[PDB]
């Protein structure tokens, strides 16, 4: 059973490590997977994303991390997956989670997207409340890996 | 992974966006509990056999799903059951800040007991049990909603 | 176009954010029915009778308005009076989720009926029938709600 | 300023949710009454009396924290209490529409009154006091969401 | 009777021919008006927006396709139009289509706005959404009029 | 005691003349801060933000209007302020809100978030909609104080 977590992690934050641990406790195999997202305009190339989410995620054995420019869905059949993991913070979100959810299954039926609910201390936190964070020098080493936060810095 | 997986509910009657999200459940998890919960609380139209017995039969295709009632609180069953996997269906008109509520509360009584949001088909995302047994009460057309055994079992009780 | 609408719900009792709903409605279709549900399930303030009493002085001045009760399904009556538009007044404050349910529901049932969705004066936006009534059972001033004819029948009804 | 606020609410049973809340108002606030309804309506758990003495006891390490009961319209008895503002509590899981359509009433009723809405924890974000209700009726482990006299009341009054 | 559907239409879509057809069920002529939009940086000119709008709705007859860089309520005041159609999808939208319903009342008090709420088929489907599946090469034809879907193959 | 009123203010709306009026009568100072926000790339530059709001809040005796670029609790914090304010109009607004305030309250713990809400009449505008509308030369001489309305025109 392998599923695929996909997203832009721009970077990866706790509330994703949270996402993805919970993936792996339901999951034989899964694929971290990073897209290139250049519409989002990323602060951190998707060679970087990559990178920091490996090192983040290296603690967990069935966690793959992989780049894609590809259509999802393609990527998601090119990668034999048949479960597409989200994670679901608030409202918002979920009406544009539909969408998405409802045209990746016209692309691809049997590929099944799947909601996870993070952690109450993650239900806040979003990469880009983070990153605005940062840019002002505020305190954000709660929120993200040790690796991810120093490059935030080292970034900024 | 051998996962078991429960989707509890009341089932009053069991809808085809509910056997939607019980056929995409068996697609990912090797055994299904299909839960039907007493409910008391809500009075509801149809008794707990009758609801068990319209779920065994409008499932009775999908060779790994077990029709179960529970009287208790649902997490407290999902333990006794092994389950490890909590299935809930998330309908476009879903009450979202409910299930959150629910999700949080099931993960204090219960830790090792994941919730998972399955979405329906378009087709089944605008109904619930509650308008549909509301339009059958007051005389309109409901078949489409509904498997072909629920139908008969909904005209008989409306009948009387 | 020779248009006929329905307006239903249960106006129990009709207020002032359900008068300017009514209103819009009449300055874009020909002829516009305010159709009182009996609404037995939630035990209503006001009797069938006081309800379309109280509507029809309150929009005696709207020429093109026909005050009307009924107790089928609504979209039974819609199709029985020959309507093809179904006006629903939208609130800031309203349930959309159910809107949509509604909606869905009723062009199911009678696929002919446009569901239309009107949006009241921001005075209106943020009150219902069942805010006003608890206010003035707490012994609120709701008078600003109200047409002064259901304003008059509230106090008497709650008087006793 | 020397402002009074209230903070009303059913309180049945008050929750670790409703201390944080009424902590947070203690620190912005000279004078928090935290006003308990009579709430007929919703047929409570517990008694007034037992409501109040327990809000009493959970708040006594706050010094300036009033708990009294009240079985008029809030907009009335903040009026007659010389309140000039009005707590509510906003969880990630509140009804928004529901809070709009209830601040824009009081304010109609007392113009003088705001409303101010506080946030609580994260920890107490996605609880309520019918949650933690329906969970401990049905066996559930509630005892991290209340104060320990509130889970002493409410495990003896389960009990019988 | 006259009714505007007021849109930016880039491209016009399944959903916004679901919209249009209704709005000519219940309204004698309907003119769909498609906006400008350069704060929105559109895929498609305005031109090409109004041919592609033209060759999908030539099949009903009262629907007359106009182009227009005014601001909307001096537009229906000036197409003689006292109902405005704005299609209703989601929660998220709903509350934008709020605000610009009260601003037009108060630009032009006689306009009413109405909304529609399309079929489940497009209920998830957006502009933006065929865009971004289209730019990733991923098969739109379903949600598409065939002469958009071409052009959206062809700007692309 | 000590208030912040903080957003981009860009310009300053009779909805934010609203909130900062019923904070004053609720708190003994009130500092209405605007922040630099280049990010959202506003249309007032800060200096002439601050000069807008300072002209339209003259009347009230307790608010100091101050711009600020830094992280906005350590500006609070800097204030000597305990509370912080914000303006509810509606849900979509709200989670944003929430996330906001999560953040803040982990950045400040003594700062306290409030909500405001604003009276029915300002309820569906904002500084975006109302730019929209002056773009497109409409009326926005309800929505605003008299010196910002003048400084729109003036800008467009
Ligand atoms: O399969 C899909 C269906 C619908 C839209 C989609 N957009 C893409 C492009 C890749 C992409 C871009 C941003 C973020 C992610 Cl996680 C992936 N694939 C899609
Ligand atoms: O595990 C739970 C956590 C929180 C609340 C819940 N209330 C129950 C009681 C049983 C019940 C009632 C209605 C419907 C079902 Cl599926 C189950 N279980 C819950
Ligand atoms: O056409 C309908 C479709 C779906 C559900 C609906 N329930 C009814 C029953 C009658 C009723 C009850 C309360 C209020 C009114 Cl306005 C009408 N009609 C509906
Ligand atoms: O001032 C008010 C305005 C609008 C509606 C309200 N309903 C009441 C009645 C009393 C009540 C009932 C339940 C809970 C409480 Cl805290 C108070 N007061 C309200
Ligand atoms: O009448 C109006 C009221 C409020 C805002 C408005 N913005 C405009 C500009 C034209 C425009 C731009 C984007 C999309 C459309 Cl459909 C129209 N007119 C408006
Ligand atoms: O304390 C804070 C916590 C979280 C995010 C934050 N972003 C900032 C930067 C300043 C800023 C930018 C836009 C608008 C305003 Cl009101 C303030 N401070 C923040």
């Amino acid at each position: 059973k392998r599923a695929i977590y996909p997203g832009t992690f721009d970077p990866i934050t706790n509330g994703h490590i949270d996402i993805v641990t919970r993936a792996t406790q339901m999951f034989d195999h899964v694929i971290l997977a990073i897209a290139a997202s250049p519409s989002k305009k990323p602060m951190f190339t998707l060679e970087e994303r990559v990178a920091l989410a490996q090192q983040a995620t290296a603690h967990l054995g069935n966690v793959e991390v992989v780049g894609f420019s590809d259509l999802m869905a393609n990527f998601a059949r090119n990668q034999h997956a048949t479960v597409l993991i989200r994670g679901l913070r608030a409202v918002a979100d979920f009406e544009y989670e539909m969408q998405l959810a409802h045209m990746n299954r016209h692309l691809m039926p049997e590929l099944e997207s799947v909601f996870l609910m993070p952690s109450k201390e993650w239900s806040f936190i979003s990469s880009s409340l983070v990153k605005e964070v940062a840019r002002h020098q505020g305190d954000v080493t709660h929120f993200l890996p040790e690796n991810v936060h120093q490059a935030l810095m080292a970034k900024l």
